């Protein structure tokens, strides 16, 4: 329902990004891009995700996300084959992030602070001087600045829409402190990944 | 009354909790576990708990929550015999949980960042071979990784609804700094509870 | 006016407090004792203070508050004598608190995070062994905790109705790396309080 | 319109500053003052600026803040020949200041923790002993103290009502550990910004 303080609060939110943008006096392609944007990451409803989970106790938290990361979980053999509380842990400190076809989720060369996991969506990963490989549902990218503290070591732009998680450094580190074998396997990958855009360590 | 703007609030926010069990499309177990839960923890009504204590000088905080956590304090041998400035600065840095049957409060070998105190409700504990221990009102748990800095000894599991109040490891350890003699109480118990399901140090 | 929105706010708060306080059955003189704190500290309105002098610039914050510290700093002879550079800087960093008769503003042996400036009322410090010293509008406490960074050297107890400013001992500190000449009036005081009780260092 | 949230919001708050104004019996002078910069700051209508942003994708983000900064990028040469993507990581951290004619944005002597960006209004640059230069649209200052980590070096003055960007000395840093050869453009320019009130180092 409309009546829903969840919809009504889209609206209301709506109406003031609105305002913003003619305050401002953006272009139609930059309020065309913002609108779609809205409505590809919200749809139509506005909850206080993290005021509510934080208002109940852990264990559902923890029950609720694992079913909301089902397919995501299962798409993915690094989580799908792990330790569920090493899943759990991971899954309780993912944000999820929209992005729009043409947007450079990462750019080479930079310092990088957050990894992301791909739900839905398709992306493109771009090295100077090497083809381009693609990513989709089910994989993860962003992984290596985090193992090696150096710079972004591709530029990643989307395709489509895209639905994703992001996993902040420190949370990374954080869980990977906990669960140090499972540090190994995202060593294992980032290497394979270096090694194919002729790179190393 | 219901005209109180807390259970007003109470009846809001729960309204807000059922829109977002719907759009993610929880099975019915889980609203049914969410509803119980939001029922024992919060009774009807919401309170901005620490933002009215806020409000308010420290010595109205402090008579106020000693008065709440009378019987918790007297059916605790290490409060109830200890220094009240002591038990005071507990009683302060606590915050209230609640659990259901079945909630695993604590699982063995993971890291440990907090420790609980039985207000209300039966809890058992579970070492990988050894018979099960059980603790309810005014006993305290989780405080074994809070002194060694490992990892926990021990999963501890809700038999019946609890009502908990949590120390975060770094108000438990500014309170033990200021209060040293009491860590020794701490590690006494520990000890012997480490002692019974056959560890050390 | 009590269409304001700052008294229906006061009203409409209060109104919060009451219904906390029958939730948890708080005997009547804690009660009393609550509704008369509500009444000498906010005065029937309550201002959102940090949010409103947030959102204007740190010339007008400053030129604001020592408008309304302009007693306080010509009865106090620190303030009084100072440049009124290291006065502002101390000023916005102040905390109003209102305590009551009877309150331990200082529990003697404590460890202590704050210091105290006297606007209105009179104090007790309450020394074992050692007659009783009073302090009244245009004095401060507390100060000596945080130059040694030792325990609390006395108690210190409310005869009256308290208005008070606190400063954070990081805050204290800040202030005097910046202004170091006001570290020593701190400190000729300090010395010459614990001499009269008859202590060093 | 006057019914969008934004207006209504912009009135609701200037009626609560007017209360508090009235509280604290504020003089006539400092109350005109107030209800200028109120009306130079935000022009009728609030907007919770960073909230609307935070739920928007950083690209958006980006994107919006370009166009916004335009005339400041182009208008300033540290900026309009700088790689962008070192613009746009120092436009991201940016904060909106507006100040007043008279106003001491900056005071020799004092410990500084802010840059400033010259959007629109005309400034002064004050040492004791030396003529007085002028800085308007598409300059910046307060860098010195940035790069030193000692004092401020001059003070600096509104002449005109100003609208002013601020950068922190650690997003300052930030940006300039990953960008470093911009480092050098500042410092090249401090340094002959010191050579000419005849200073060094
Ligand atoms: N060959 C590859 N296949 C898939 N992804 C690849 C490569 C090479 C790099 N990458 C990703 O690019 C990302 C850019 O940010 P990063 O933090 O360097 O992590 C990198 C990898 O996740
Ligand atoms: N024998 C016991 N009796 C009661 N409680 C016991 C034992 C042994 C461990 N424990 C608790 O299990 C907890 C698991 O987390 P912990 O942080 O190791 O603290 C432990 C103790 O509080
Ligand atoms: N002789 C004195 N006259 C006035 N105040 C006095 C003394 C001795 C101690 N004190 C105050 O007690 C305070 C207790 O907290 P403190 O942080 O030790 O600072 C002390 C002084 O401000
Ligand atoms: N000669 C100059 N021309 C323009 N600006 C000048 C000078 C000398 C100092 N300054 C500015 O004064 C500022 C005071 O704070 P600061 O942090 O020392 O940075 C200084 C410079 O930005």
């Amino acid at each position: 329902s409309p009546m829903d303080s969840s919809r009504r609060q889209y609206q209301e939110k709506y109406k003031q990004v609105e305002q913003y943008m003619s305050f401002h006096k953006l272009p139609p392609d930059t309020r065309q891009r913002i609108h779609d944007y809205y409505e590809h990451r919200y749809q139509g409803k506005m909850f206080d995700e993290e005021s509510i989970l934080g208002e109940l106790s852990e264990p559902l938290r923890e029950e609720i996300i694992n079913f909301n990361c089902r397919k995501l979980v299962a798409s993915m053999p690094l989580f799908a084959n792990a330790d569920p509380n090493f899943v759990t842990s991971m899954l309780t400190k993912l944000r999820f992030e929209v992005f729009q076809p043409g947007d450079y989720i990462i750019r080479e060369g930079t310092i990088g602070k957050k990894m992301y996991f791909i739900q839905h969506g398709v992306v493109s990963v771009l090295t100077k001087g090497n083809k381009e490989t693609k990513l989709a549902d089910g994989s993860y990218f962003g992984e290596i600045c985090l193992l090696t503290r150096g710079r972004r070591t591709a530029s990643v732009r989307a395709d489509t829409y895209c639905r994703l998680y992001s996993l902040s450094v420190d949370n990374f580190n954080e869980v990977l402190e906990e669960y140090p074998m499972m540090r190994r396997a995202f060593e294992t990958v980032a290497l394979d990944r270096l090694d194919r855009i002729g790179k190393k360590n």
